[PDB]
């Protein structure tokens, strides 16, 4: 268990990832 940093890549080719603390991807780890 982790979470992807806010504003590191986020943009992983696996299914139900992507997992990122802020929340949002936008390829990178972005917040909403």
């Amino acid at each position: 268990d982790d979470c992807i940093k806010p504003y590191g890549f986020c943009s992983l080719p696996i299914l139900k990832n992507g997992l990122c603390c802020s929340g949002a991807c936008v390829g990178v780890c972005a917040d909403l």
